[PDB]
């Protein structure tokens, strides 16, 4: 998806699988 952002689609898996946990609705 672009050799961008890249670093931020990395770390959004890390984001999202943090978020999950604290709220995984």
């Amino acid at each position: 998806g672009g050799k961008w952002s890249k670093s931020s689609v990395i770390g959004w898996p890390a984001v999202r699988e943090r978020m999950r946990r604290a709220e995984p609705a």
